[PDB]
RNA sequence: AGUAG
């Protein structure tokens, strides 16, 4: 039952009015929104903004600090062990003992370096001891600590202490000063150059002789292993029960030291790691500026660095940052090649490297703005047109503090006039010239990509997030005042903007404008009106609201206004089950509305912890407003999903091909020759051209008014029988006009928590009347109306295609547009005369004496009045384009974060690669690792050579197997427990996966455990040999414990709260368990039933993968927590929580006892037995021989009960059809598996990999390739060379 | 003092 609402009536809107305001709008002269870039328009810029900086900001004569670590090295270094540690901290403490302090952190260290060398042999013992060996003792309280205090430490240490305890710009237009930093960054990087003191076949001659052979002897590849251990070190005594300690640690026979002072662990936010680095003077990543002291001991000089405090982003930064710059490297390298058709040379290719060690290792936030903004400036001085004014005076609205920041901007002030001069791309970071502009873009995007996400000042940005709402909603507020409330909700008309013509701004929409778009893009949807109704009603609107995942989900929600004001934090399914239990029944998506509609939608916004400057927010809803978007969306998704120029409609993986497509359409028609009939029969020649504009929206959903939509749904056809659907949609499009957007408790408790409330923080804290929530009406919040406001753009750009085309008839012009929200490409397909314009003018001329007065617009340059008219059409519909971030350019296109040269895509995949080292899903060593071989895979997918991601994989293997200590030598490494060698283990228990990316991106992630078990098994089998029937038994212990692992996989808890949360109680864990063996199905479907599905939401809120999940701050937290929790008990083992080596000696227990039995054996046998273009791969063969779905099909097998039957009928496309398909399903596992699913007990670990063939690889091939899994395997196989034919 | 601004 759909409830009965009031709907819009038509206000006769004709085209007619558009096209004679066009008409009179384009007949006058319109300033152009871009600028032509010239080189001199470029230099000018910088000379104006380099003079104005100066005046703007106080003058510093101090450059900052830009090292996060500083040490040095001049000869080959060997990886740390304890037995070094020792050694190596007994000579460097000898050493520093007989140095003269002089400033507080030298003698901070001589004192910290005294209690080490004045510290008991029971001390050193417990100090060096593991952690199952380790006795506390006075004074080493924990391992790899000690502890100093109070009468232990001279006055002027006890000063540095406590000053622990308790913007000027450098002179860029300076040439002192702009080139004695450039000295500076060109000896570091000058320094970490200088050499110390069938696809293994392409790789050993390729990636492994010319990369990986000459950076292998560098400084820098030194040091990164150096600062790895250092990092490592620090990880160490960060954590709880320890960073209250100090520590000495020392590196490199004694040549390096780090002493860790006592600082607030890194398990709690907003904590730093407080250390100082004594090392000795040489070649390195050394600052002498920015050392504390250098202290001279005769002929050696030591430098004492400041004490620095690194956060837990920065500081597991650092410990990646030699990968980080190998892989950054690599793919330098695989573009190099790619552009120039031969290797680099070893000096270019060592430079590289050493630039990318420095921003590796400079982890800095300015730097990541400036690398921000050049992968901006650099797309806008390469195209014809451009907003680069105003980029580059944005690029001066930074004060340049150290000498890396002079140094990158030097660098980018000569690169960006160089290419503006050349429109031959010359390299940002080395000496060569590329032919392509994509090898550049990449080479600076690489470069942006080196600094993590979340660099930001934590308070900062949460101010950020905030002040942009409040702003716009004080700027509606503002509007509505001008123009009164009616206008600004029902949008002015036609006949009121040529009176006033002020009206076409951002916020304000023309009631007739929204009604033509409607109109417009009706003509296509009436003619698949069939589609459209038939897509709208598959979204199943009369289902339950709290049985779709996405309504139980584990995603953030708000709740209620709790008594201090603030809007309550929860998840999605606390709500759920907060509704359940305080309701009758499961009410569906339209039913629930009816009960929420009179509840004000409420907001609040969190940080999103972005890469960029200036952070964005998110919106978090509560249940009413979440029901509100979801009918909006769901019925805007189907209606969109019919429009092809809709690209957030598409899945992800056919965007790419969609555009491309779109470019393959343009450049069709490009080729061809267009023919204005003049008068008689004569005829006028005119070339085809195209013109590609990388538009962004400004503003797209803060400078909105959402009540465009309205009168938008009410004109939009979706050929459904009535309008109740539609005024549904309409009324909850209403109710989400006025939202109550509330502050965020940090940023009111640090309002409230602060004295100097000035201005800019008195007229934010106006827009709160309470304090805790003010009300923001048009603004439709970030996110939300995604695929709405898309449409509508996608409707306006079409009404401006039919309006040019109502204007200039006898021109033949081609209008291409895609919007994905706020970024869009346009492709203008205008024309040129050919030869002199004789007749082209004249012809012209002619028309404007007709009375023709538009065809002003026309004389030269098309396109420019063609983006004009349809800039201004947009602008109708309050969507704005911005000036800055927009391009123009005949022959490169930028879209959806992808480089195009006309018909040739380039993905920045170095995102993917570098993606794999950090952020993983730390569910247990099987399931990291294969995550980051995933990860590795869709690099290779995404255009990574089979070389460079071979390397990736093998530096993602390392980092899993030494952050789970699988790798050899460490706990958890079954080679001390179990009785094969480490490649014959099986992964889950730490065995060695060491596989090629070319089979793990045909055969996949988890073929090793079968090769292996198939190994074994024929080993077996053909000589009884006692070692293969102990991996058999391995093989059976995995499969007896049971990303999936069919053989088993140990299960990991490695998060648990000490607090339970709400709701959590009302059923107890015996009924739990006594409801989840009684009702079987729902292990498949979710219950449509209020009972059944309370229940069941109880229960998986005791699930221990959701309760780790919940708990969970960052993926930051799993890889710093991780180097201690490999000895903590975090694996189940007999019904009991172990460590994963008591899992390792029961298998090896057991394995050493198993015996082979006939079913084991029957069962082993059953399982043992140019262009560049994107294209689709398909590993899967067709098995859809059923109609309904998998968890359907496996749910009604389970069936008994009523209730359970009717739930499955429910979720089932085809309820008529089950049992069939059951048949079916049974013999196609029977017929290519060979298990049969009948048996109980079977059909469950079978299931878990049956849901699959949905895994839509893109892949981006070289064009010549088909679109075939095959093809794609043969051109991933001719691509092992890099430069070389190998067909 | 570092991060940050």
């Amino acid at each position: 039952y759909i409830p009965d609402y009031k709907g819009m009536e038509p206000i006769g809107a004709n085209i007619e009015d558009l096209v004679d305001y066009s008409k009179d709008w384009l007949s006058r002269a319109r300033n152009f929104s871009f600028f032509e870039v010239k080189g001199t328009a470029v230099f000018e810029c910088f000379n104006s903004n380099e003079a104005n900086h100066c005046q703007r900001y106080p003058m510093s004569r101090k450059p900052r600090n830009f090292l996060l670590i500083q040490c040095s090295l001049i000869t080959s270094y060997k990886p740390a062990t304890t037995l070094s540690d020792q050694i190596d901290s007994r000579r460097a403490c000898s050493y520093i003992l007989n140095l003269i302090p002089d400033t507080p952190a030298s003698y901070l260290i001589h004192d910290m370096a005294y209690r080490y060398i004045n510290l008991t042999r029971e001390d050193m013992i417990n100090y060096y001891a593991p952690r199952i060996q380790f006795k506390q003792t006075q004074n080493v309280r924990e391992p790899g600590t000690f502890k100093l205090t109070s009468s232990m430490l001279r006055a002027e240490s006890k000063a540095m202490l406590d000053l622990l305890n308790n913007i000027e710009s450098l002179n860029i237009a300076s040439h002192i000063v702009q080139s004695e930093s450039v000295s500076l960054i060109t000896k570091i990087l000058s320094d970490l150059e200088l050499n110390i003191t069938v696809l293994d076949k392409f790789f050993q001659n390729e990636t492994q002789k010319y990369l990986i052979d000459v950076l292998k002897k560098t400084t820098a590849w030194h040091i990164g292993h150096l600062i790895r251990d250092i990092t490592e070190s620090l990880i160490a005594h960060s954590g709880l029960k320890r960073s209250k300690y100090w520590s000495l640690h020392s590196y490199n026979n004694g040549n390096v030291i780090l002493f860790i002072l006592p600082s607030k662990s890194l398990e709690v936010a907003g904590s730093f790691i407080r250390f100082i680095t004594v090392f000795r003077i040489g070649p390195g990543l050394v600052d002498k500026d920015n050392l504390d002291t250098i202290l001279i001991d005769g002929d050696s000089q030591w430098g004492v660095s400041k004490v620095m405090s690194i956060d837990l982003n920065r500081l597991l930064a650092l410990n990646i940052a030699f990968e980080k710059a190998l892989i950054a490297t690599a793919t330098w390298f695989q573009y190099y090649t790619e552009d120039q058709g031969q290797f680099p040379l070893q000096y270019a290719i060592r430079s590289v490297f050493a630039n990318h060690f420095l921003l590796a290792i400079c982890q800095k936030m300015k730097l990541c703005a400036i690398f921000d903004n050049l992968r901006y400036l650099i797309p806008a001085v390469t195209s014809l047109y451009s907003g680069f004014p105003s980029l580059i005076e944005k690029l001066f609205e930074r004060p340049f503090k150290s000498s890396l920041e002079v140094y990158i901007y030097y660098n980018i002030k000569s690169l960006l006039v160089a290419l503006a001069q050349n429109n031959v791309y010359p390299s940002f970071m080395s000496r060569i010239v590329y032919k392509h502009y994509r090898s550049l873009i990449s080479e600076v995007t690489t470069c942006f990509f080196l600094f993590e996400k979340g660099l930001h000042g934590n308070m900062n940005e949460e101010a950020k997030i905030h002040l942009e709402t409040v702003e716009w909603a004080l700027k509606f507020r503002e509007k509505e005042e001008k123009y009164g409330e009616s206008l600004v909700e029902n949008g002015y008309m036609m006949w009121e903007l040529r009176a006033n013509a002020e009206l076409a701004e951002q916020q304000l929409y023309c009631q007739d404008a929204i009604e033509l778009a409607a109109i417009e893009l009706n003509k296509v949807l009436a003619t698949k009106s069939s589609v459209v109704a038939n897509s709208i009603l598959s979204k199943n609107w009369e289902e339950p609201y709290f049985s779709q995942t996405r309504n139980i989900s584990l995603k953030g929600m708000s709740g209620q206004v709790q008594e201090d004001g603030h809007l309550s934090s929860s998840v999605t399914i606390i709500e759920a089950i907060r509704y359940l239990s305080n309701s009758r029944h499961n009410p569906s998506l339209l039913k629930l509305y009816e009960e929420t509609r009179e509840q004000k939608a409420m907001a609040r916004i969190v940080r999103k912890y972005q890469r960029t400057e200036a952070d964005r927010g998110f919106f978090i809803t509560t249940l009413p407003t979440r029901c509100r978007l979801e009918i909006i969306e769901d019925y805007y998704d189907a209606i969109a999903k019919n429009i092809s120029e809709e690209y957030i409609s598409y899945g992800g993986e056919k965007k790419i091909l969609a555009i491309q497509g779109a470019l393959e359409k343009a450049l069709r028609w490009a080729s061809g020759e267009s023919f204005i009939e003049l008068s008689n029969h004569k005829f006028i020649r005119m070339k085809r051209k195209l013109m590609y504009v990388s538009a962004d929206a400004t503003k797209w959903s803060p400078g909105d008014n959402s009540a465009k939509f309205r009168r938008f749904t009410s004109m939009l056809h979706n050929g459904l029988p009535n309008n109740k659907l539609k005024n549904c949609v309409i009324d909850a499009l209403k109710q989400v006009y006025k939202t109550d957007f509330f502050m965020s408790r940090k940023l009111r408790n640090y309002i409230d928590s602060m004295e100097s409330l000035d201005p800019h923080i008195k007229q934010f804290l106006d827009f709160f009347p309470d304090g805790h929530h003010g009300e923001v009406k048009g603004n439709w919040l970030q996110g939300n109306l995604n695929k709405c406001s898309s449409l509508f753009g996608v409707a306006m750009s079409l009404l401006f295609k039919q309006v040019w085309t109502n204007l200039f008839p006898e021109l033949d012009c081609f209008f291409e547009f895609a919007h994905h929200s706020d970024d869009a490409l346009f492709i203008y397909g205008y024309l040129e005369p050919v030869d002199d314009g004789t007749d082209w003018f004249l012809f012209v001329s002619q028309q404007i004496q007709a009375g023709h007065l538009h065809w002003f617009s026309v004389n030269t340059e098309m396109w420019k009045s063609m983006f004009n008219l349809h800039e201004h059409i947009l602008l109708l519909g309050s969507i704005k384009i911005s000036p800055k971030k927009t391009t123009v350019s005949p022959t490169n296109a930028e879209f959806l974060s992808t480089f195009f040269e006309g018909c040739a895509v380039s993905i920045p995949f170095v995102k993917i690669l570098l993606g794999s080292l950090s952020d993983l899903p730390g569910l247990g060593y099987f399931d990291d690792l294969a995550a980051a071989q995933s990860r590795c895979v869709k690099a290779l997918d995404l255009g990574a050579s089979p070389q460079v991601a071979q390397l990736a994989v093998a530096l993602c293997t390392s980092k899993v197997e030494r952050l789970y200590g699988t790798a050899p030598g460490m706990v958890n490494h079954p080679a001390a427990y179990l009785q094969v060698k480490h490649t014959d283990t099986p992964i889950p228990l730490g065995g060695n996966g060491a596989m090629s990316i070319m089979e793990l991106a045909t055969a996949g992630i988890g073929m090793s455990d079968k090769n292996l078990l198939k190994r074994a098994l024929l080993g077996y089998s053909h000589k009884r040999q006692k070692s293969m029937l102990y991996i058999l038994g391995l093989f059976k212990f995995l499969m007896k414990l049971s990303q999936f692992s069919f053989i088993g996989k140990v299960q990991w808890k490695i998060f648990t709260p000490k607090s339970e949360f709400e709701f959590a109680d009302m059923y107890t864990s015996k009924f739990l368990e006594l409801w989840s063996s009684q009702h079987v199905t729902y292990d498949y479907i979710i219950p449509k039933g209020r009972d059944n599905l309370l229940i069941y939401l109880v229960r998986k809120l005791n699930d221990p993968s959701i309760v780790t999940a919940m708990t969970m701050q960052s993926p930051l937290q799993l890889r710093f927590r991780m180097q201690a929790k490999q000895h903590m008990k975090v694996c189940r083992l007999d019904g009991e929580w172990v460590t994963f080596r008591e899992v390792l000696a029961a298998a090896n227990s057991f394995a050493e006892n198993y015996s082979a039995t006939s079913q084991d054996m029957d069962l082993f046998q059953t399982l043992t037995s140019r262009a560049k273009v994107a294209r689709t791969f398909t590993v899967r063969e067709k098995d859809q021989i059923i109609q309904n779905s998998i968890p359907a099909v496996i749910g009604y097998k389970f069936a008994v009960t009523v209730e359970e039957m009717s739930d499955v009928l429910d979720t089932a496309k085809f309820p008529d059809s089950l049992s069939v398909d059951l048949k079916t399903m049974k013999d196609g596992v029977y017929r290519e598996l060979g298990l049969d699913i009948s048996l109980p007990d079977v059909m469950k670990r079978i299931a878990p990999m049956l849901y699959k063939s949905s895994k839509s690889r893109v892949v981006i091939v070289q064009g010549n390739v088909e679109g075939t899994a095959e093809a794609i395997c043969r051109y991933w196989l001719k691509s092992m060379s890099l430069v070389k034919t190998i067909r």
